[PDB]
């Protein structure tokens, strides 16, 4: 049982859709944490409480170092706090608009973290679904860390998400409404793996008009540079047919993935 009396607030670590996470230390203890804040009214308007519950749910039951932990949770009058581990490197996000783009051992590395959580999170038939480069933190050893569980549910799933933010990591299957299972997850590996290769993600368009289009036809090109291990393990991926895109034990075992992962 907590309160926010308990917690010394510090900076804004980040801008969330229905509140901010900030920087906060626990009072008798001393320990570091992120305090992910919720407003109850902007909850309300667009119906999530629901899925927040199952945010809240999902990461909580989660024990992996490339997972972000969900230490607790509480709420009051106006809003509701998430107390989550502190991951002190930042996004990748952050990262990818420092080098532009990473090499292939970071990328491969990375992709590696990404699938050891992964399939971890699918042998417990959770899907992510909103695995982006905002959504991956980086510990003190600068090890990836999955977070953003906010859309996250248990496979299979029907559900419909609040429009996009970027349409771009999201599958077919997703977007055309269709029903999805932990395959989404896969796509989103081989978009995510594409970005920090090329500084961008596939479908990148100016508006969600072409967007839609590109996800919807496949249709994305690879620059000169992209070895070909890359654009194999990518092309791999990028399957518009779920059952065609491969396990997660396969991704892992991948040549270039092996070649140029830690
Ligand atoms: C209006 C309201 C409440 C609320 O007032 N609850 S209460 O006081 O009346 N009532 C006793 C459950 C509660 C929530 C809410 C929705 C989701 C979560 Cl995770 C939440 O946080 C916790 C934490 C520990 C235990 C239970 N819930 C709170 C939301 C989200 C949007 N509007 C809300
Ligand atoms: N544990 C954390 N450590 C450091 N920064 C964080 C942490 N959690 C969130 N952030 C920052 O705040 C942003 C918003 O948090 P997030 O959980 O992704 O919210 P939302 O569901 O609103 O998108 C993140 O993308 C990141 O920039
Ligand atoms: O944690 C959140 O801010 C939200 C909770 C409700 C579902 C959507 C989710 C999100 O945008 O990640
Ligand atoms: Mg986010
Ligand atoms: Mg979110």
């Amino acid at each position: 049982q907590w309160a926010l009396e308990d917690f010394e607030i510090g900076r804004p670590l980040g801008k969330g859709k229905f509140g901010n996470v900030y920087l906060a230390r626990e009072k008798q203890s001393k320990f570091i944490l992120a305090l992910k804040v919720l407003f109850k009214a902007q909850l309300e308007k667009a119906g999530v409480e629901h899925q927040l519950r199952r945010e809240v749910e999902i990461q909580s039951h989660l024990r992996h170092p490339n997972i972000l932990r969900l230490y607790g949770y509480f709420h009051d009058a106006t809003r509701v706090y998430l107390i989550l581990e502190y991951a002190p490197l930042g996004t990748v996000y952050r990262e990818l608009q420092k080098l532009s783009k990473f090499d292939e051992q970071r990328t491969a590395t990375y992709i590696t973290e990404l699938a050891n959580a992964l399939s971890y999170c699918h042998s417990k038939r959770v899907i992510h679904r909103d695995i982006k480069p905002e959504n991956l933190l980086l510990g003190s050893a600068g090890e990836l860390k999955i977070a953003d569980f906010g859309w996250s549910v248990h496979a299979p799933s029907s559900r419909r998400t609040t429009l996009a933010g970027t349409l771009d990591y999201l599958p077919p299957e997703m977007i055309e409404g269709r029903m999805h299972d932990e395959k989404v997850d896969l796509w989103s590996l081989g978009v995510l793996c594409y970005e920090f290769l090329v500084g961008k993600p596939p479908f990148e368009a100016n508006t969600y008009q072409e967007t839609y289009k590109r996800i919807s036809r496949v249709e994305f090109t690879f620059p000169d540079f992209v070895t070909e291990g890359a654009r194999d393990l990518i092309s791999r991926l990028l399957k518009h047919n779920p059952s065609q895109r491969p396990m997660l034990r396969e991704v892992l075992e991948h040549p270039w993935i092996t070649a140029n992962s830690s």
